[PDB]
């Protein structure tokens, strides 16, 4: 039976203070799109000259960026968001090259200019905004708990003393580190590994974005999502800190798809297992 490479039982730590998830920089405010098409096209001239948009994500995140088992094609909500950016740059969604990244590599890939954008369920936080830039919010998720249907776990305090799996490099870890008494924290490279670990009964529960958890439930209907909202997860397109022009450009793409029906279509395609489509997230601008 398979075993995820890189599984670590983390050293026990005292709980973090409850306000460790505070987000007081107003992190979700971003830059207004360009007023003219000429300004927008100039901001992406270097991408156009390279002939493709280079997008950081992975191919193992069900519903968001994965390989379709019927068609063999790379697909999902995040893949489609990235393709809409490419459509605005090139005229059609199909000039994209992917760089495969883990959750723990999203910031460094941007710092090192190894991708143009990261579209990989990337929560916008004050801490991350010191290192990278972000578009406006394109999907608002919330952290919850995934457990087998025969588990009595239904609330956060039930995680105390139990084995909870988290992918390294995620906001999900910080929130689990606030639980008192602590769970046993087991960390892995990606959320698909947590699913394997739960299937093999090496852990008791997984806690992350309900969107990501829904993709795991789709693969294993013996599991269900429980508990209250544990932490807001506002997704943004990650961009190099200094490429403010690309921030404005991507924010133009998001204005387009929020208002022309495409956002609604993408939610209905990928996320209806969580319920009826909400209104698209309202963008917030600093300027
Ligand atoms: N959205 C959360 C969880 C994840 O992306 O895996 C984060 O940005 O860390």
């Amino acid at each position: 039976l398979p075993t995820p490479v890189g599984m670590e039982i983390m050293p026990p730590q005292p709980p973090l203070p409850p306000d460790s998830s505070s987000q007081d920089c107003d992190p979700t405010a971003s830059l207004r799109p360009f007023a003219t098409k000429a300004e927008a096209d100039a901001a992406v001239a270097d991408i156009r000259a390279r002939g493709r948009l280079i997008v950081g994500l992975d191919i193992g995140s069900n519903l968001f960026s994965f390989r379709d088992p019927i068609t063999g094609e790379i697909t999902g909500f995040d893949v489609d968001i990235a393709g809409e950016v490419a459509r605005d740059i090139f005229g059609v969604p199909s000039h994209v090259e992917y760089r495969i990244l883990s959750a723990a590599e999203r910031v460094t890939a941007l710092q090192k200019s190894q991708v143009d954008i990261v579209v990989k369920t990337m929560s916008i936080t004050c801490e991350r905004r010191k290192l990278v830039n972000f578009s406006t919010v394109y999907l608002d998720a919330n952290q919850r708990i995934l457990a087998p249907r025969d588990s009595p776990i239904t609330k956060v305090s039930d995680l105390s003393g139990k084995r909870v799996c988290v992918a390294r490099g995620t906001t999900s870890l910080r929130r689990i580190r606030e639980i008192a008494p602590p769970p046993v924290i087991v960390s892995v490279v990606n959320w698909a590994d947590c699913l394997v670990a739960l299937q093999q009964r090496e852990i008791d529960a997984v806690s992350t974005d309900d969107t990501i958890l829904a993709g795991l439930v789709e693969e294993d209907p013996y599991l269900h999502i429980v508990g209250p909202d544990m932490a807001d997860q506002p997704y943004g397109v990650g961009i190099n800190l200094d490429n403010t022009g690309l921030v404005r450009f991507v924010n133009g793409t998001l204005e387009r798809i929020r208002n022309d029906g495409t956002w609604n279509t993408l939610y209905r395609k990928w996320l209806t297992v969580l319920g009826p489509a909400p209104a698209p997230p309202t963008p917030r601008y600093v300027d």
